[PDB]
């Protein structure tokens, strides 16, 4: 084997040198990396030994500190940071040696490597049979593979030319120059390969986390026949303790799929897989894993298309709202796409990179500081690999199957951050998922306002018995008892399924100002009686600055008695409620939700569904057929207050309750530490023929118009709900939108007073104050008649007409 071979080859060196000559960003990375290498080099022979005595030596060669069971990852912080400083110094110097061929760098790097190799071969491998037993980390191979195993073979691959041609290392014990122990290094590389294949979980992200150690140590074997004999155990052969790439790709079956957890956990699997795939296709041009498994790099775009207009992510499960763009993953996915002749990916990835350089989000010449995070050290590849390069729009609807998730977005032409509309609805069974039911979030005014209830500290009472349960989510609880079962630690719920939607995925709508999606969810694991749930949400844009959401939620239990609760949470520090325009009299009801506290919590096993005993400041009205208007006010996000209005129509036959929910981590700072204003609408009996209905609209209190929605009323056909009448006021003028909503694709609606006929599921009619038809939208339907006008639907059962 000619070396280096793993990250780079000798024949690539001038190409890299030329990129530094011709590109400012590359020279700046080179100079920063060189400044780190230089700090580790030594001027004198005594300083050479000093650097090795900085390592966590145990005193013929010394060993290193071993880790069993001021603390980091659960082990003494102090030796680990000495170790990691050493290892990463050595990688940086070994890259500077490749680039400059100055021996001062090779000697620094190989001295450190020699200390690791000579120490490890004296330490017994842990044969207590525990599946995550390691070597230096007697009880954590997973950690060791990320911190140590992946890095030693790289150093070796860069310093090999120096050592094979008579270079020597400083034997720290004797203070003598001595030959590198190549036989001992082979045994280290053999042992980390064995460990990756015979330690760890097989069905998990663990094999991916272990794959840099596996693939690097395979290629540091001195026999090319053995290298090729071992390579299949990354590419496509599994063991009891290791998934191959081919098996990992089964979790990216369809374009648009991602590693099936929450976004924050899912992102790491894409980062690492893209690195490993690029390594393979750089070195072995015939495998073309970037084509065979192009859904893996595609997960970058899949995640991009989930984002809100303010770059935040849907907060489903144990996740975060904001996560830095993974520019290193884009740099390598762009190289992978070039190697594999994938033009759509070339365009997208270079489009994200170019846009982020243009707007100053990505400083391509800035070398990140070492975080000493537990992941393979690949910082130098910024320079060594990234291509000389000489924003993509998100679709109106997106779907993510594993999370049962559907996005509707309607972007403004002007101030998109403030004025765009976006919702997602979802729910399903996956690791780091919640018993969310069929839940949702609502965007407005630069922020996610209708928010998921957040996450707690793992394994705590409030995390398992509130944050992960239904009452923490914008959904319906049925029979006071909606819950979960099986799957991941009894968190399992059924998938949310799409019934209909328009525009369909990755298409343009019939109408630029209208969309809807109807989804359904079986609340099978209810402690009292299963319930069927169905939800219709629509995004109605009135103009480039104003728009609103319609939320219709049906629930029906398989039982002769039932009740249902509709739950909404919204960021704020103030919440006000009126009914028929007047202040509501709410009575304190501190015990309302306390019966679920009688359920016995068994950690990791049984939970106090639905979690609402954790609400505070509980205050309830009477059963009412009056309307309600809730005003949420957030005073601490922007200089002017940000308002969400919720219009609950008359004849909803609900009891209104206001609560303060536990603080939510999905809320923008400083509200992540503040109580979360919330309401519940309780219906006695079924909630299907006359379902929950709410209209949401946001605005910023400097806004000229404030909100355009002024009234919301039910369209009722003999106790059966058929939609809503929304009264708008736009630049002083009154308009009416009739939002027609039926439960069957062939249902026929006749409203004699309005002179309307509609056959279909979802439509929206817009008329002026005199009743003139301005435009009509059929999202899913056959026929519409308003007065003397009649419309028919094209393909897809949708149409839009202006008059
Ligand atoms: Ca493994
Ligand atoms: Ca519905
Ligand atoms: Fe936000
Ligand atoms: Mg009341
Ligand atoms: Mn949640």
């Amino acid at each position: 084997v000619v070396r280096p071979s793993i990250w780079v080859t000798p024949s690539e060196r001038q190409t890299i040198l030329n990129k530094i000559e011709r590109n400012e960003w590359a020279e700046k990375l080179f100079l920063s990396l060189q400044s780190r290498a230089d700090a580790a080099t030594s001027l004198t022979f005594e300083e050479r030994r000093e650097k090795l005595l900085d390592l966590p030596l145990v005193w013929q060669a010394p060993t290193l500190v071993t880790y069993t069971k001021k603390l980091r990852w659960g082990y003494p912080r102090e030796p680990q940071e000495k170790m990691l400083k050493g290892i990463q110094d050595a990688v940086d110097c070994s890259v500077l040696y490749y680039l400059t061929q100055q021996d001062k760098y090779a000697t620094c790097a190989a001295d450190i490597l020699a200390v690791f190799i000579n120490a490890l071969v004296q330490i017994p491998v842990n044969e207590n049979g525990f599946m995550n037993s390691g070597w230096m980390y007697q009880d954590d191979h997973l950690l060791e593979a990320r911190l140590v195993g992946a890095q030693l073979p790289i150093i070796y691959d860069f310093v090999y030319p120096f050592l094979k041609n008579g270079g020597q290392v400083l034997d720290v014990a004797s203070n003598q120059l001595v030959d590198f122990d190549f036989s001992a290094a082979q045994k280290v590389f053999e042992t980390y390969v064995y460990l990756a294949l015979n330690r760890g979980l097989l069905e998990s992200n663990w094999p991916v986390l272990e794959s840099s150690s596996l693939l690097h140590n395979i290629h540091a074997h001195d026999d090319p026949q053995k290298v090729a004999e071992l390579l299949p155990y990354y590419l496509d052969k599994n063991t009891q303790h290791q998934a191959s790439l081919a098996m990992i790709a089964e979790m990216f079956k369809e374009p648009g799929d991602i590693w099936p957890e929450s976004i924050s956990y899912s992102k790491h699997v894409t980062s690492l897989s893209v690195y490993l795939m690029t390594l393979i296709d750089r070195k072995y041009p015939h495998y073309k894993v970037g084509s065979l498994y192009s859904n893996i790099p595609q997960s970058l775009t899949a995640m991009y298309n989930l984002q809100f207009p303010n770059d935040g992510y849907p907060y489903f499960g144990d996740t975060n709202r904001f996560m830095d763009v993974d520019f290193q993953a884009y740099e390598m996915a762009l190289q992978l796409a070039k190697l594999n002749d994938n033009q759509e990916q070339i365009a997208q990835f270079s489009g994200v990179l170019r846009a982020s350089i243009q707007n100053g989000e990505y400083e391509r010449g800035k070398l990140p500081e070492r975080d000493y995070y537990p992941s393979p050290y690949i910082l130098p590849l910024t320079l060594l690999w990234s291509l000389d390069l000489q924003k993509p729009q998100r679709p109106r609807s997106s779907h993510l199957p594993h999370a049962g998730l559907t996005i509707q977005r309607n972007l403004s032409q002007t101030d998109p951050v403030k004025n765009s509309l976006m919702t997602w609805v979802g729910g399903g069974s996956y690791i780091h998922g919640h018993a969310s039911g069929m839940d949702m979030e609502l965007y407005g005014q630069g922020y996610v306002l209708g928010i998921d209830g957040g996450k707690g500290t793992y394994r705590t009472d409030i995390h398992e018995n509130y944050y992960r349960l239904f009452a923490a989510h914008n959904t319906v609880i049925s029979n006071g008892a909606s819950g979960s079962h099986g799957g991941w630690i009894n968190m399992g719920i059924n998938q949310v399924k799409t019934v209909a939607m328009e525009p369909a995925i990755d298409t343009q709508g019939a109408s630029p100002n209208h969309s809807f999606a109807t989804t359904e969810f079986y609340d099978e694991f209810n402690l009292v009686a299963p319930a069927q749930h169905q939800r219709t949400m629509a995004l109605i844009r009135v103009n480039d600055k104003q728009g609103y959401y319609v939320d219709i939620f049906r629930a029906k239990s398989k039982a002769s008695e039932e009740f249902h609760d509709y739950v909404y949470h919204n960021i704020g520090d103030a919440m006000d409620v009126v009914s028929n325009g007047r202040k509501v009299e709410l009575a304190a009801e501190p015990e309302r939700y306390q019966d679920s506290d009688k359920i016995k919590w068994e950690k990791h096993k049984a939970y106090q569904h639905p979690g609402w005993h954790f609400f505070k400041d509980v205050q309830s009205g009477k059963v009412s057929n009056q309307n309600f208007q809730v005003t949420f006010t957030a005073n601490e996000l922007e200089p002017h207050p940000i308002i969400m209005e919720a219009f609950i129509p008359e004849d909803s036959n609900i009891q209104f309750t206001q609560v303060s929910a536990p603080p939510s981590s999905a809320a923008a700072k400083p509200y992540n530490k503040k109580s979360l204003p919330s309401f519940l609408l309780r219906r006695q009996g079924e909630a299907w023929s006359n379902p929950f209905a709410v209209v949401y609209e946001s605005y910023t209190q400097d806004d000229r118009q404030q909100g355009v929605v002024r009234k919301v009323e039910r369209l009722m056909d003999d106790k059966v709900f058929k939609g809503l009448k929304v009264t708008l006021n736009v630049n002083g003028e009154n308009l009416h939108q009739y939002v027609l909503v039926q439960n069957q694709d062939d249902d026929v609606y006749k409203n004699l007073a309005l002179d309307i006929d509609f056959t279909g599921r979802f439509a929206v009619i817009t008329v002026d104050s005199a009743g003139e038809l301005l435009n009509a939208y059929i999202g899913k339907g056959h026929s519409l008649r308003y007065q003397d006008i009649s419309l028919k639907t094209d393909k897809n059962q949708a149409i839009f007409k202006r008059f």
